[PDB]
């Protein structure tokens, strides 16, 4: 369930990567605009609800299999990695 587990069992490493950006943001990139702070959290987890249109490039994201619960943890693991 941890960001670290659960971004190799998801498909979230097909299109995102650890250090250079492949189609849309890398781990380090989002970790580097938002580095821990209120507000980019609530809008990184209803990115993965819901979907993002124009904001790091300009490939789409579709809705993600991903609970509250998963949102939270995955949220604060972007913002804040291992
Ligand atoms: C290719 C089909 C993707 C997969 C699979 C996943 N993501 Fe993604 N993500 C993708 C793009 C092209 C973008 C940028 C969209 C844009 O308009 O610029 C993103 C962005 C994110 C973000 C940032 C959202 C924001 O800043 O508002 C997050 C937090 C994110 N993606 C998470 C994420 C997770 C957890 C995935 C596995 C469940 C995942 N993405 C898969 C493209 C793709």
């Amino acid at each position: 369930q941890d960001g670290e587990a659960l971004f190799k069992s998801k498909p979230c490493a097909a299109c995102h990567s650890v250090d250079t950006k492949m189609v849309g943001p890398a781990l380090k990139e989002v970790a580097a605009k938002n580095a821990g702070v209120e507000g980019a959290a609530d809008t990184l987890a209803l990115a993965i609800k819901n979907g993002s249109q124009g904001v790091w490039g300009p490939i789409p994201m579709p809705p993600n299999p991903v609970t509250e619960e998963e949102a939270k943890i995955l949220a604060e693991w972007v913002l804040s990695l291992k």
